[PDB]
């Protein structure tokens, strides 16, 4: 039975501002490497602790143990993602009412109906860059948002986003960032209810009635309309439980277009931007990405069956998603009294977080050259211990969206591979901003044409 340690206090306010940074998932990194596999964080009324360990870890991915947890960041965006997928406890009827509707819309097998739809954006892409006059070049993290964001859009709602023809965000898009960004600002807020937040407060509620009223407006107009598209929208309008015999009600259905939208937009477009950085970074492993982007993409279009035969381009992506998972961190409860490692007693309903990047850094599993960008690690997932990799989460409640995820990347960056060379040109500096996911900021480069038709 050992005692935890605890970084830096400030008074009254406890552990709370360390969280007053921009970087707050690259601050907490920073504490593991000092404090190691476990430290204790308090607020004013609130005690987690983070785990960096595969020892610790795989304990804590106990099902029978440990239950999803909506952390503090969850709890505010639950103000607009409602009961949806992400933001509901297990133990809510909506959650696995919602669970066993949508599973089947989100198997390899429904992958095959999205696939024509992924192709229409991703040839947008290709087409995008092709244009590009020599003296230009890509900034990607905003192509790889915009091709995201597009996709999801198509294979959601059949509704066009058009990415690639503007610069000014969607209204849609506009409220639901600057939604997630006053979530994520008001974690650090030692005075909330202090009247110099009142503003914040009114284009919150503003942003949660745009997102509401455009997504109810999207709903309405599917049913008037009759239409049957094999997307996400008509899926949920049709499904029936199996267990309840109920479908989902109007309301929820909003939620889970909402949460789909964030995904869309949040998470695959930061794999997809540091995957390209590890691959500029590393021309050994671009090179051999590249040679097997030509060998299997032999049509003009990419088909489902092609996609599922880049084998290492799929281990480039784990490898990006070992060192910086775009979705770093999730959050856990204790269901009964528990001991963590022979060491950690924990009572009923103490909080556990999952701190990725530091798992994916543990030594003890990936030896010394745990910094290097090596996709060939993921050769064998017999050969990788249990619990060691946790870029989707966990168990039941692991990200439903990772067949979609893992295929729009894949057919994304073997057409990429196959299509153009890159130049880092600037020799950039990765300078990774923080919202509800991670992101590349200012990661640009230059592609040059092996000019192969569309
Ligand atoms: C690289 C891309 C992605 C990553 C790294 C990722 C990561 C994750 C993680 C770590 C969780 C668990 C969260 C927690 O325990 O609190 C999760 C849940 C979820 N993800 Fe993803 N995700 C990705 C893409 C997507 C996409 C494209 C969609 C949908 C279009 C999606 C939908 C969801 C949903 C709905 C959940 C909640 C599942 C549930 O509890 O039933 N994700 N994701
Ligand atoms: O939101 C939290 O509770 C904690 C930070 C915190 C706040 C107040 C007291 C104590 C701790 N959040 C986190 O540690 C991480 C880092 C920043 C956001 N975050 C988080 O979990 O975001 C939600 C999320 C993102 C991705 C996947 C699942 C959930
Ligand atoms: N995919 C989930 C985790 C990241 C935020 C969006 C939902």
């Amino acid at each position: 039975i050992k005692e935890m340690p605890q970084p830096k206090t400030f008074g009254e306010l406890k552990n709370l501002p360390l969280l007053n940074t921009d970087k707050p998932v690259q601050a907490l990194m920073k504490i593991a490497d000092e404090l190691g596999e476990i430290f204790k964080f308090e607020a004013p009324g609130r005690v987690t602790r983070y785990l960096s360990s595969q020892r610790l870890i795989k304990e804590a991915c106990d099902e029978s143990r440990f239950d999803k947890n909506l952390s503090q960041a969850l709890k505010f965006v639950r103000d607009f993602a409602g009961d949806g997928l992400f933001t509901s406890w297990t133990h809510e009827k909506n959650w696995k009412k919602a669970h066993n509707i949508l599973l089947p819309s989100f198997s390899q097998q429904a992958m095959k109906g999205y696939h024509a739809m992924m192709v229409d954006i991703a040839v947008q892409l290709v087409q995008k860059w092709e244009r590009l006059n020599a003296d230009e070049h890509i900034e990607v993290p905003e192509d790889m948002t915009r091709l995201t964001l597009d996709t999801i859009g198509l294979c959601g709602f059949n509704y066009r986003f058009n990415s690639f023809y503007r610069d000014q965000p969607h209204p849609f898009i506009t409220s639901m960032v600057r939604a997630l960004d006053e979530a994520m600002n008001k974690l650090q807020r030692a005075n909330p209810d202090d009247p110099a937040y009142d503003e914040n407060k009114r284009q919150f509620q503003e942003d949660i009635k745009v997102m509401n009223d455009l997504v109810d407006k999207i709903i309405a107009d599917r049913k008037a309309s009759g239409e049957q598209s094999d997307d996400l929208l008509t899926h949920m309008l049709n499904g029936k439980d199996p267990e309840t015999g109920e479908p989902l009600d109007d309301e929820n259905i909003r939620y889970q277009i909402i949460t789909f939208l964030i995904a869309g937009h949040e998470t695959t477009s930061g794999l997809l931007s540091f995957a390209l950085y590890f691959l500029v970074k590393n021309p050994h492993v671009l090179q051999k990405a590249a040679e097997e982007a030509a060998r299997v993409l032999v049509d003009p279009v990419p088909s489902y069956k092609q996609v599922k035969q880049l084998k290492y381009v799929g281990m480039v992506l784990n490898e990006a998603l070992r060192l910086w998972p775009t979705a770093p961190a999730f959050s856990l409860y204790a269901k009964e009294d528990t001991v963590l490692g022979g060491e950690y007693p924990l009572e009923k309903g103490d909080e556990l977080m999952v701190l990725i990047p530091q798992l994916h850094r543990d030594k003890t599993i990936w030896g010394d050259d745990v910094e290097e960008f090596r996709p060939e690690r993921f050769e064998n997932p017999s050969a990788i211990p249990q619990h060691a990799f946790k870029p989707f989460g966990n168990g039941q409640r692991a990200c439903i969206g990772q067949q979609f995820a893992l295929h729009e990347a894949t057919l994304v960056l073997g057409m990429m591979l196959k299509h153009f060379d890159f130049e880092d040109h600037t020799n950039y500096e990765l300078d990774i901003k923080e919202t509800l996911t991670l992101k590349p900021e200012g990661f640009v480069v230059k592609a040059k044409s092996k000019k192969i038709p569309l």
